[PDB]
């Protein structure tokens, strides 16, 4: 028969279906079993405290007012743009910021309906999700991403979301971060959000996003080991050289200070320590100490023969003593940042 | 009976309802109760003089034309789709430069009809609100954050806004702000705003949010603590090596002028002083002082016996008092930009 | 009588009401009178030319076909939806680059028809206004901000805008700006503009903001005058430091050339001198002639007893007479900058 | 007659115009004569190549559907909200990358009938139409901003656009650019473009923009001479003073580096020379010239009489040497770019 | 006969053709021949790993439902308005971050239909693609930039994307990159989607983009280069000069540092070592070489003839031994960076 028939005869004015109305009015809720395919994941700022997302959401619920059997398809698909007509779910994400849809020649939406009533509703979205960051770790951390898919409008006496139970979440192939490792799990968990108004469905996700280290070691941590190492310079310099001496004493600590100053520029004025702030104030400790340990020397070496050799005493400790303390250093920080992250 | 019937026949062209007319057009003005659910807080920008919310609207007032009382349902839910067909009040906000609506794949609306024709309208609204902040004791300040929700169009003859007795301004649980901590207590105060047209309603809440001092610490009070003290290093290096001395008095001082400068990079170019300007200020006053103070003995000791021991009395009093006048300062700082916040 | 009936029966295709046709089509132009309510000012930027306000934009028209003598309200409201079924006059902003309106719960509109066919129509808009800026005298400047309200598609023997007489611009109650003080004063003037398509009307309103000069002087006057001071800190160092002497005049060089790119930081690409170029370019002239004023001292001190004490001499007069050329450059140029502004 | 009739007795389902067909659509070719009003010019972007306009676009046509006789007036304007209902050109920029109307009160546009059929059509358009620029000679160039108006959907059998012959590109009276100074001589030409789909109509119009050297003068090439001066310096400080030379050729040679790094700080990443790249490479070389030349001396005078008569003697030489070339320089650069540009 | 009505005699609710079904409904699938027109390419950020195309896309696949043969016409165009009344393919963009149309005076669309039922469907769109960039040999670099256009609601066995046998991408004369060479030949393949929801037809086609090396010669190149030759000037510099020798050694890898970071600082950040972070590390390893080869002479310098002559020696070998092993550094380096790339 005539394909444009069936499609008012299943549903519209002639058959009274209303897009207004659940499937099941007076009676069980409605269970929408929601899957996501991540097209594309980046754009994690740090200092806006979000991640851009790029989704296709899949919603299969089942609606007994759309159930056919004279029509000898065993599951039939639709165009977009009768998409208004039909009830859908009130689907929206708690933690989203800024969203839309794409049109980018036509409606990126997706209806199939089975025999039985069954409705697929999949859908293109571009998610900016708001993550909150425990800063803590800050090279060496393990950010967890959340997602909550929750019903704005209905009570859970009406409608209840639930997780595909084979392949929740799949993500694209080849799909690769500049700055972290998504994990091969993901976690799922049921939220519910009890407000004044009702008690809402909510189903979450999260996402767990290992940083790389390898740009943090080019850029803030080997130049500032190159930093402790121009100050240990000094301590092979002669001693009654001041200007070189102070002068590169204060160079070092000038440049450690801006490199203290510079490795939190992309980052939000958080209030606690981080691992990065640690060995940085370490670092310009040591720096400090080496300009503090030659001012002593020369505080010392003009309190005028015992006042020689003692100032030649300190620097010739001083050149064993330095990298040795700054080696310990380096073993306790890399061992106690490399345990506690597990 | 059937759902579908009693949509249209409680209200619309049937029953007579007119979208364009109050709920009492010649009579007491109506009511409307509204409270806030603060989904999301942050984005606070002191440049752009403004903070991006977003919440949850909750408006109820009473509508005697869509009382019903067939109907077994004492309280029932409706389609969002629905809501351009019945009478809202046109509420807005004073204060705000950029907000929108939430379509992610639905309207974020809610609609609740009661039995003696309550109507509950939740909306989801993400608002850019300008809050004018005094800068003034800017790290160990607290700031007041404003929202007037007045109407447009009504005068206060037609519609009243309301604050809700239980529960009006209401926060997610874990919401925190990397920079602020949001009070528990709200204020709710009656704005109302007389123009030329008329009297309009308003409720005005407004926010109380401290400053945290951990990044301020870090970033502006520590590194200009390192350059006092790394100006205080020159007076324990001997007299006669000027381009040492000169040279850590310059750097100092030019160190201190670009944090200084760089302190305000995040700022709006207010025109009054700052606790961190006065910091800065001192800072360098006591650089330039020591600098001042090296060029002092300098010009003592090229003088020529007295000279060379009135020229290290100098250095040997300047060790003792630049520390000592630095930390009297400190307390005195700190006292009082801890006794005049309360 | 039944308020429903009024409003399709004063207007509309029972009465033969026309939106596309003037109140008075053949004869008299339509007088507008127009004002205007500054809810916001501010996010003047310098480098795009532009400045952002918020406005409640009121217009006054008669129109004689909507007068009613029936109803026993004097003036009545309405409900903005009707609004695209009136006619309402064509204005738009000559000099705006982008603007929109508000929609942030319902439309941000406002009707009212008297009983003699007045029609008071009131709309928020927020509108990002080009300014052209005279940047000379650019710290002590005073800024003239315009706002033209045209007609694009009416001529003047069609419609005509006119300003009310009490009242035509007025400003919320405690708006401040934190880098401009708005005058009270407002000047209106009739701005008219002559196309080859026509003579359309205007009006102009033309805002006066005055710059403080508080943040230029803590960022930019203060430590320009510290630079120059450090300086003359080199004419009381004795004269056989050589590196001292030049490491001093080189960074003081180095440091004036750096706040003199950076004066110009937030500036657009103007082409005239202002007064912070000026003043920066004799602080460089300053520091410029100390440095050439110790290459004077060392290659006159090194032509080897009479030489010993003419370089002295030269450093005597110049301790005496480098701060007293500048007091006299800062008098003159703080004079003739406080009086050419009035 | 009533004017509400002849709305829709001219044209509509009474009369039987149709808007999806052209004025002649088995005939000639429908001729557009266009022209353009500028409003505002600016915000020339060289790193995204492209520049912000704000025109008035003007398009006559003849349609013979439209024509009236009955009616006495020669000339009728219409309202904005029937251009929907009339055929319109197909126009569009070939050279833009976001576009807009603006519809700040109502739409900003304005549609004449004449008598004989002749179709006058205005709008309001905000541009940002990408410029490829010749990046060459950068400071002393001469860019040209093009504008194409091209037909998207009718070929040149059935659609030509022509420029108006009196007044094609007229510019607001007053409109100044910050940056630029636009010729008044404006060049139109036809552009014609020819794909697989067919031979669309197309007309061109470019503006001549002339860049001042103010701000260049000022940022860029004054403290390069002022660096270039300050290394003329050394050579007048004495020779053993190793460190006061170095430390002097050293900050002056940074100091170049960084210059010559953020000349080209708003630019686009272009792979060929340009006339300030080239000043800055003569001006490095220049003070590494300066440099190696007391590397020179120093090491002559290290070789033990006529060693350091000799090099003294390179210092006398120097002296007279260096500012002679870097005049001779100036003289041939100056010329050489004050020449090519005709 | 009378155009109007053959446009809704062709199609629509007399002729019964219906928008939402396929061309061949219960059938073979459609086959849609592909191709694009690139009116604009650039703005290529590494950093938001997208790009920024302007493309006219042209779809022809045939509808037999839409064929005439009493019209004499063999080929005719239409209006875009009727583009809502007609069957599209669903095509999309799988790498798209924010695509838009241009709706700039009308909308940028052309319809053409033929006798047989052939359809021409060309529009005009703008995208931001995101590209996976393989950021080794950074400079020396070629980037693949793809274009997937893909199905989003119909399975292979519906439709079929293909690429035009003749001109399947041609790019508009003139278009040239600021930092890129498109070459001539474009790669097309047959990517195909498998999703749990069934098998999606796809169409990629990729872009080879190489990068000039003329900015990053300028930029990061030639200026290391001249820190390595000042590096090397310290070779020539006397052994006494201890602040001469520490102050140029110690600025050198100050700016060296700065350089490296600086590098970076319009990249993502990427954990691989790249081209430029070899140079600069290489580059920062010579300055740090030469600063430890003056401290090796100063040591040894200071240990008591024959210390002084080794001393001596050491220098005399490092001024041969530093540029010699910096050229073979150099050769070897640009050898291996221009053979790998083929
Ligand atoms: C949605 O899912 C819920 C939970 O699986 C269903 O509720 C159950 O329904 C069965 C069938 O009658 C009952 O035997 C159970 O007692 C119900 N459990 C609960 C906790 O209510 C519900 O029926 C489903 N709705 C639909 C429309 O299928
Ligand atoms: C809205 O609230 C106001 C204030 O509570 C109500 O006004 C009062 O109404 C009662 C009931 O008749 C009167 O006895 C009082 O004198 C009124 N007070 C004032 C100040 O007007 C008003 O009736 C309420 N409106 C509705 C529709 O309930
Ligand atoms: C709009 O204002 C103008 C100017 O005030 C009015 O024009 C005058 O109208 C009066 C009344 O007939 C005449 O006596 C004057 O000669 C007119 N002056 C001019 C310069 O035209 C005009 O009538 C007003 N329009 C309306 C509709 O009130
Ligand atoms: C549009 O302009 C073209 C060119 O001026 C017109 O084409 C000419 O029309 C005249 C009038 O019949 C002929 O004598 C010429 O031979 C035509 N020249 C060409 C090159 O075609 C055209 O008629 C105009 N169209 C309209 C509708 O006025
Ligand atoms: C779309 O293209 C496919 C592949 O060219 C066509 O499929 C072929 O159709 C011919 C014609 O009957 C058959 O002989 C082949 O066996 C088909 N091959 C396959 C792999 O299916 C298809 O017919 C085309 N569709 C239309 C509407 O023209």
């Amino acid at each position: 028969m005539s394909p444009s028939d069936f499609l008012d005869k299943l549903m519209g004015r002639t058959s009274g279906y209303d897009a207004r109305i659940r499937p099941n009015f007076k009676g069980p809720p409605v269970n929408v079993t929601c899957n996501i395919f991540i097209n594309s994941f980046g754009s994690i700022a740090e200092t806006t405290m979000d991640y851009r997302v790029n989704i296709f959401l899949r919603q299969k619920w089942n609606d007994p007012r759309l159930a056919y059997s004279e029509y000898p398809d065993d599951s039939l698909d639709l165009d977009p743009s009768m998409l208004d007509s039909i009830w859908k779910p009130d689907l929206f994400f708690a933690n989203e910021k800024g969203a839309n849809f794409h049109e980018v020649t036509t409606d990126n939406k997706l209806l199939r309906i089975f025999k039985n009533g069954n409705v697929l509703y999949s859908i293109r979205l571009t998610l900016t999700l708001s993550c909150p960051m425990d800063l803590k770790n800050f090279p060496m951390d393990v950010q967890t991403c959340i997602m909550q898919l929750e019903s704005f409008g209905y009570t859970m006496n009406d409608l209840i979301f639930e997780w595909q139970d084979e392949a929740p979440v799949q993500v694209a192939e080849g799909l690769t971060l500049p700055q972290f490792l998504l994990k091969e799990e993901k976690d799922l968990r049921y939220c519910t959000k009890h407000y004044n108004t009702g008690k809402f469905t909510c189903i979450e996700v999260r996402f767990h996003l290992e940083r790389q280290m390898g740009y943090y070691l080019i850029q803030m941590y080997i130049p500032s080991l190159l930093i402790v190492i121009l100050s240990w310079v000094s301590f092979w310099i002669n001693m009654d050289a001041a200007p070189a001496r102070v002068a590169l004493g204060i160079t070092t600590v000038l440049t450690m200070t801006t490199q203290s100053s510079g490795s939190r520029a992309s980052l939000p004025k958080v209030s606690y320590v981080k691992a990065i702030d640690i060995w940085m104030a370490v670092c310009l400790l040591f720096v400090f100490s080496a300009l503090l340990e030659y001012a002593a020397v020369n505080f010392v070496s003009r309190q005028h023969k015992v006042f020689i050799d003692r100032a030649k005493k300190i620097d010739t400790i001083s050149r064993a003593c330095f990298p040795l303390a700054f080696l310990i250093f380096n073993i306790f920080y890399w061992v106690i940042y490399k345990i506690l992250r597990h």
